[PDB]
Order: C-alpha cells, then structure tokens, then sequence
C-alpha cells in the first residue's frame, strides 16, 4: 500500500478514477477534513430524515446511520456538545488507576510460554474501560466483541445498506435494557430531544465504536516497536508518549475516511463537481515527505507529530485522549513486566479501512 501511496503523492495527489476521487497528500487531505462546508460528512441520510425521526414517523432503522460522525453543523455541535467533555483531563486522571490496575490484571493472565496478546490484552482493555466510563455492563464478553466488530465494519462503509441482523438486534436490545444504569453522559443523551433511534445510535458510537480502533493501536504499537527493535530505547529514554504517536502516524488504525462534495470545489490542480465522494487516505498523508522528513522511517522520538490518524477539524476524534491514555498504559506496563518478546504468529484483520491484528501470538521472558 505504501509504495502505491508514494507514487500517487508524487504524480496524482488528488486522483479521479471515474467513480470517486482519492486524495493522498497531507496538504489536501488536511484541507478536505477541515473544510466541512464543502466536503460534507452527511453520507448516511441523517440530515434528510432528521425531521421524520424527530416527529416519530420513522420507527425502525439503523441506529449508526444517525451519529455525530455523519452529521454537518449545526446538527453536529448540537450532538457533540452533549459529550464534548466526556474524556476531560480531570476525569481521565482519576481513571489512570483503574486502567493501570486493569492492564496489570490482564497481563497476569498471559502465559509467557506462548499466548495471544490481542486476545488477552489488546481486545479486553478498551472494552473494560469504556464499560466502566459509561456504566453499561460487560456480561457476555463474546457478544461485546461481536458488536465491536460489526459496528466498526458498518462505520467503514457509510451509505451502504445493511439490514439489522440478529447480532445488531441483540446490541440494540442490550442498550435499551441498560440505559438506566448509564452514567452522566449517557443520561444526558437519554434525556435529550433526540429521537429514540438517535439516542441508540449515539450510545452505540460512544460504547462500541472506539473498541476495535484502540485495540488496533495497541496491537500496531507492539508490532512496530518489535519490528524495529525499539523497546529498549523506549524504556530507557522514556519515549512512550512520542513512540505511540509515531505508531499512530506509521500504522494508523483508521487508514482513511470519507467526504462528499456539496458544490463544485477546487482541490489542488483538480476541480471536483458536486455530489462526488472523496476518499481521504489518512495513512498516505501521514507519510507525506513535505511534512514528515524521512517519512517512511519510524522515528520513535519524532516531534512534533501532526499525523491525521484522529482526523482533523470539527470531527477530530472525541476519544483521542482516552485512546492515547489506554495505549500508553498498556505499552508502559507491558514493557515492564516482560523482559523480551518473540512473535510466533500473526493474523491481520481483513479490512480496507481498519488496520490491525486479529491475532498476535508471542513468547515472552519475565522480570
Ligand atoms: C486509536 C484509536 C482511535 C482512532 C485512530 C480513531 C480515529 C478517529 C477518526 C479518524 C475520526 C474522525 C473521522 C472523520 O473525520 O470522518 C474519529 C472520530 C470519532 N471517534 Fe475515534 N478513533 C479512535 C478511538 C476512539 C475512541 C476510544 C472513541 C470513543 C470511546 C472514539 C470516538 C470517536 C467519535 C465519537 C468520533 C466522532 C467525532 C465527531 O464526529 O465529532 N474514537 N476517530
Ligand atoms: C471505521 C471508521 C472509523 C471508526 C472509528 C473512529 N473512532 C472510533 N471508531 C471505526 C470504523
Ligand atoms: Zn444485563
């Protein structure tokens, strides 16, 4: 993928293939993401059917079609403002203890002889933490993951119709049946002027949408640090914070996102007409030579590091601070308890939008 990205950044930064437009450079990728007035996120019919949702004419529908992720202003802020401080520095600080204790416990279940860290650590951590933060109970652990997988899948394909399967129905039932136990943020959404469908969509987004991406950040970090033999230096120079950002830039959990033009727009040397879909390749922008010197090289102490892995503009990842914290703690604690790491087997998640691992089997030394 990266040799292709490179060639495109050089010859066709903004390329039209007759179906959609694709952007590969940092400059333009950032331009699209920030210019919400001309590059819309309204790709799931949220704005068009908002009215029939609010007045109740629409009763059965896909909740995830209606979240802030696929809304433009002013609806966007009306939604985001309700949870904009859900991961406040003060709240996160209080959670560090929970996250650390949790991480320590997950690490204790690992059999050093041979075990899958995606299963034992990368997958569990985010679920346990978001569950704690939102107040929604972890019961059937396999179902939680199933929901994590399906939601991430759908979010990567905005506008593509998919009927509510059994699993999704169980997800919806679960949320409906546990809203009462929800915390502050959840109560604010439940007691708002949003239609039921929206409340369900909003809760699903907060509770499940960030699990697979954070899991991938953790998995990708382990892989990179190991591939490039950086563990020793990271511990020694305390590059955790910087090295995790390099991991976000070098191996982004989300490879790209989507936008639609609302009007004729000039992007680079190209002119894009109205109603066109624009695939923004975050993964490619993150390696742009202009912005990141020696961009194809992993530099653990790279700084500053303005990667676009959390996006940019009004939709900048609401969960960025939490994802960063969980990743930092998982990596920090992992490096301390384990002396050496040997990767025995790996299996990648077959997906174009999400970049991570389904299995990461390793052999470790303690102390
Ligand atoms: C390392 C993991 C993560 C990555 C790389 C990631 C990436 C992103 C990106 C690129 C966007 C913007 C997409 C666009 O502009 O179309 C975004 C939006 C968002 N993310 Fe994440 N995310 C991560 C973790 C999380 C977590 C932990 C949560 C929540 C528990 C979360 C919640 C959200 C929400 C709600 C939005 C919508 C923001 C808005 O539309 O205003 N993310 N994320
Ligand atoms: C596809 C695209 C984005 C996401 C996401 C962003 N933040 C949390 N999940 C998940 C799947
Ligand atoms: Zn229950």
């Amino acid at each position: 993928m990266y040799d292709w990205f490179s060639e495109m950044r050089k010859k066709d930064p903004v390329y039209y293939d007759g179906n959609i437009w694709q952007v590969f450079s940092y400059r333009y990728t950032k331009e699209v993401l920030n210019n919400f007035s001309k590059f819309s996120s309204d790709l799931t019919g949220y704005h068009e059917r908002l009215e029939d949702l609010r007045n109740g004419k629409i009763r059965f529908d896909i909740p995830t079609r209606y979240t802030m992720l696929t809304s433009d202003p002013p609806l966007h802020d009306e939604l985001r403002s309700m949870s904009a401080d859900i991961f406040s520095p003060q709240k996160l600080q209080t959670l560090e203890t929970f996250i650390r204790e949790t991480t320590r416990s997950l690490l204790d279940s690992i059999d050093p002889r041979e075990d899958d860290i995606v299963k034992k650590l990368a997958v569990p951590l985010p679920i346990i933490v978001i569950s704690k933060i939102l107040g929604l109970p972890i019961e059937d652990k396999e179902k939680f993951k199933e929901w994590s997988d399906l939601v991430a899948f759908r979010l990567g394909k905005p506008g593509e119709i998919f009927e509510l399967g059994k699993k999704y129905l169980e997800l919806i039932g679960y949320v409906k049946d546990h809203l009462n136990s929800g915390t502050e943020v959840v109560s604010r959404v439940v007691n708002s002027n949003l239609s039921d469908i929206e409340k369900l969509g909003y809760i699903i987004l907060l509770l499940i949408a960030g699990n697979e991406t954070t899991t991938n950040l953790i998995s990708n970090s382990v892989i990179d640090f190991t591939r490039f033999n950086l563990w020793q230096r990271i511990r020694e120079e305390n590059l955790y914070l910087k090295a995790i950002e390099e991991a976000l830039r070098y191996s982004p959990p989300v490879m790209r996102t989507v936008r639609k033009t609302k009007e004729r727009v000039k992007l680079g040397d190209q002119t894009i007409e109205e109603g066109e879909y624009v695939r923004v390749w975050i993964a490619s922008a993150n390696r742009d030579e202009e912005v990141f010197h020696d961009g194809e090289k992993f530099i653990p102490d790279r700084n500053p590091n303005p990667h676009l892995s959390f996006g940019s503009g009004i939709h900048l990842c609401l969960g960025a601070p939490l994802a960063r914290l969980e990743a930092r703690i998982a990596i920090e604690e992992f490096s301390k308890r384990f002396r050496h790491i040997e990767i025995l087997d790996t299996e990648k998640v077959p997906n174009e939008v999400l970049n991570g691992y389904k299995r990461l089997v390793v052999r470790l030394k303690s102390n």
